Protein backbone atom coordinates (compact mmCIF):
# COMPACT_ATOMS: atom_id res chain seq x y z
CA UNK A 1 0.00 0.00 0.00
CA UNK A 2 0.80 3.77 0.49
CA UNK A 3 2.56 4.92 3.61
CA UNK A 4 2.58 8.47 5.40
CA UNK A 5 3.68 9.74 9.05
CA UNK A 6 0.88 10.83 11.16
CA UNK A 7 1.51 12.87 14.34
CA UNK A 8 0.99 12.15 17.92
CA UNK A 9 -2.33 14.01 17.95
CA UNK A 10 -5.63 12.50 20.03
CA UNK A 11 -6.79 10.08 17.25
CA UNK A 12 -3.09 9.05 17.70
CA UNK A 13 -2.92 8.78 21.34
CA UNK A 14 -6.31 6.88 21.47
CA UNK A 15 -4.78 4.66 19.18
CA UNK A 16 -2.55 3.74 21.88
CA UNK A 17 -5.19 3.15 24.52
CA UNK A 18 -6.81 0.88 21.93
CA UNK A 19 -3.53 -1.28 21.98
CA UNK A 20 -3.26 -1.43 25.65
CA UNK A 21 -6.83 -2.14 26.48
CA UNK A 22 -6.83 -5.16 23.99
CA UNK A 23 -3.51 -6.33 25.58
CA UNK A 24 -5.01 -6.34 29.18
CA UNK A 25 -7.49 -8.37 28.17
CA UNK A 26 -5.05 -10.86 26.74
CA UNK A 27 -3.22 -10.77 30.44
CA UNK A 28 0.61 -11.89 29.17
CA UNK A 29 2.14 -9.09 30.19
CA UNK A 30 0.76 -8.10 33.26
CA UNK A 31 -1.62 -4.64 33.90
CA UNK A 32 -0.57 -1.81 31.48
CA UNK A 33 -1.08 1.34 32.36
CA UNK A 34 -1.48 3.59 29.16
CA UNK A 35 1.54 6.63 29.41
CA UNK A 36 1.70 8.31 25.76
CA UNK A 37 1.94 7.55 22.03
CA UNK A 38 5.66 9.25 20.42
CA UNK A 39 6.61 9.88 16.95
CA UNK A 40 7.33 8.35 14.87
CA UNK A 41 3.42 7.17 14.37
CA UNK A 42 3.09 5.48 10.75
CA UNK A 43 -0.15 4.90 8.54
CA UNK A 44 -0.50 2.44 5.74
CA UNK A 45 -3.60 2.72 3.36
CA UNK A 46 -4.19 -1.06 1.67
CA UNK A 47 -5.75 -0.49 -1.53
CA UNK A 48 -7.81 -2.97 -3.63
CA UNK A 49 -7.65 -2.02 -7.30
CA UNK A 50 -10.60 -2.59 -9.41
CA UNK A 51 -11.80 -1.97 -13.25
CA UNK A 52 -13.30 1.65 -13.50
CA UNK A 53 -13.63 1.72 -17.90
CA UNK A 54 -11.51 1.51 -20.63
CA UNK A 55 -10.43 3.36 -23.43
CA UNK A 56 -9.40 1.84 -27.58
CA UNK A 57 -8.04 3.65 -30.37
CA UNK A 58 -8.90 2.40 -33.77
CA UNK A 59 -8.30 3.19 -37.61
CA UNK A 60 -11.59 2.17 -39.21
CA UNK A 61 -12.84 2.90 -42.53
CA UNK A 62 -16.05 4.17 -43.16
CA UNK A 63 -17.21 5.99 -46.96
CA UNK A 64 -13.55 3.98 -48.44
CA UNK A 65 -11.99 6.57 -46.46
CA UNK A 66 -9.79 6.37 -43.25
CA UNK A 67 -10.33 7.49 -39.95
CA UNK A 68 -9.29 7.51 -36.69
CA UNK A 69 -11.43 6.78 -33.44
CA UNK A 70 -10.82 7.24 -29.88
CA UNK A 71 -13.68 5.70 -27.65
CA UNK A 72 -14.08 5.14 -23.71
CA UNK A 73 -16.18 2.32 -22.19
CA UNK A 74 -17.79 2.20 -18.44
CA UNK A 75 -17.02 -1.02 -16.94
CA UNK A 76 -20.33 -1.55 -14.95
CA UNK A 77 -22.75 0.06 -17.27
CA UNK A 78 -21.09 -1.01 -20.48
CA UNK A 79 -21.68 2.61 -21.94
CA UNK A 80 -19.27 4.13 -24.66
CA UNK A 81 -18.61 7.47 -25.40
CA UNK A 82 -16.53 8.37 -28.59
CA UNK A 83 -13.90 11.22 -27.36
CA UNK A 84 -12.45 12.41 -31.16
CA UNK A 85 -12.64 11.22 -34.78
CA UNK A 86 -10.35 12.71 -37.26
CA UNK A 87 -9.89 11.92 -40.83
CA UNK A 88 -8.85 11.21 -43.52
CA UNK A 89 -5.73 9.93 -41.79
CA UNK A 90 -2.45 7.97 -43.69
CA UNK A 91 -2.59 4.17 -42.94
CA UNK A 92 -0.20 2.56 -40.16
CA UNK B 1 -1.93 -4.10 -17.57
CA UNK B 2 -2.19 -0.35 -19.55
CA UNK B 3 -2.01 -0.50 -22.75
CA UNK B 4 -2.06 -3.35 -25.12
CA UNK B 5 -2.66 -4.55 -28.50
CA UNK B 6 -6.26 -6.33 -29.08
CA UNK B 7 -6.80 -8.13 -31.98
CA UNK B 8 -9.30 -6.85 -34.36
CA UNK B 9 -12.52 -8.69 -35.44
CA UNK B 10 -16.04 -9.38 -33.76
CA UNK B 11 -15.42 -7.09 -30.97
CA UNK B 12 -13.48 -4.97 -32.15
CA UNK B 13 -15.87 -4.00 -35.26
CA UNK B 14 -19.02 -3.19 -32.73
CA UNK B 15 -16.70 -0.61 -31.88
CA UNK B 16 -16.36 0.46 -35.25
CA UNK B 17 -19.80 0.24 -35.33
CA UNK B 18 -20.15 2.67 -32.49
CA UNK B 19 -17.43 5.69 -33.41
CA UNK B 20 -18.80 5.59 -37.01
CA UNK B 21 -22.79 5.71 -35.58
CA UNK B 22 -21.58 8.41 -33.36
CA UNK B 23 -20.17 10.01 -35.75
CA UNK B 24 -23.01 10.08 -37.76
CA UNK B 25 -25.28 12.62 -35.38
CA UNK B 26 -22.37 15.14 -35.92
CA UNK B 27 -21.54 15.04 -39.36
CA UNK B 28 -18.94 17.52 -40.02
CA UNK B 29 -17.34 14.09 -42.34
CA UNK B 30 -21.12 13.79 -43.66
CA UNK B 31 -23.10 10.09 -43.85
CA UNK B 32 -20.16 7.77 -43.37
CA UNK B 33 -20.91 3.83 -43.95
CA UNK B 34 -19.11 1.68 -41.88
CA UNK B 35 -16.43 -0.62 -43.92
CA UNK B 36 -14.01 -2.37 -41.62
CA UNK B 37 -11.52 -1.39 -38.62
CA UNK B 38 -7.73 -2.48 -39.06
CA UNK B 39 -4.91 -3.35 -37.51
CA UNK B 40 -3.39 -1.77 -35.03
CA UNK B 41 -6.29 -1.36 -32.34
CA UNK B 42 -4.98 -0.25 -28.88
CA UNK B 43 -6.69 -0.92 -25.51
CA UNK B 44 -5.81 1.06 -22.55
CA UNK B 45 -7.51 -0.52 -19.37
CA UNK B 46 -8.07 2.16 -16.43
CA UNK B 47 -8.15 0.86 -12.70
CA UNK B 48 -9.92 2.07 -9.40
CA UNK B 49 -8.19 2.26 -6.58
CA UNK B 50 -10.09 1.50 -3.61
CA UNK B 51 -9.57 1.79 0.12
CA UNK B 52 -10.02 -1.80 2.26
CA UNK B 53 -8.54 -0.23 5.36
CA UNK B 54 -5.58 1.97 7.23
CA UNK B 55 -2.60 -0.21 9.27
CA UNK B 56 -1.06 1.87 11.95
CA UNK B 57 2.82 1.34 13.63
CA UNK B 58 2.54 2.89 16.97
CA UNK B 59 5.47 3.43 19.96
CA UNK B 60 3.31 2.92 23.13
CA UNK B 61 4.88 3.86 26.28
CA UNK B 62 2.88 2.03 28.89
CA UNK B 63 3.59 0.96 33.40
CA UNK B 64 7.25 3.21 32.03
CA UNK B 65 7.73 0.30 28.95
CA UNK B 66 7.98 0.95 25.89
CA UNK B 67 5.91 -1.27 23.20
CA UNK B 68 5.35 -1.40 19.26
CA UNK B 69 1.70 -1.81 18.50
CA UNK B 70 0.50 -2.65 15.16
CA UNK B 71 -3.18 -2.18 14.98
CA UNK B 72 -5.59 -2.34 12.09
CA UNK B 73 -9.00 -0.72 11.09
CA UNK B 74 -11.33 -0.93 8.48
CA UNK B 75 -12.36 1.67 5.76
CA UNK B 76 -16.15 0.35 5.96
CA UNK B 77 -17.10 -0.60 9.44
CA UNK B 78 -14.60 2.02 10.96
CA UNK B 79 -13.45 -1.62 13.63
CA UNK B 80 -10.26 -1.87 15.03
CA UNK B 81 -8.23 -4.54 16.08
CA UNK B 82 -5.16 -5.54 17.38
CA UNK B 83 -2.45 -7.59 15.33
CA UNK B 84 0.74 -6.95 17.24
CA UNK B 85 1.74 -5.72 20.49
CA UNK B 86 5.81 -6.49 21.15
CA UNK B 87 8.36 -4.84 23.79
CA UNK B 88 9.82 -3.68 25.52
CA UNK B 89 11.72 -2.01 22.56
CA UNK B 90 14.33 0.45 21.76
CA UNK B 91 13.21 4.14 21.44
CA UNK B 92 13.82 5.79 17.72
Amino acid sequence: GEWEIIDIGPFTQNLGKFAVDEENKIGQYGRLTFNKVIRPCMKKTIYEQVVAGYEYQLYVYASDKLFRADISEDYKTRGRKLLRFNGPVPPP
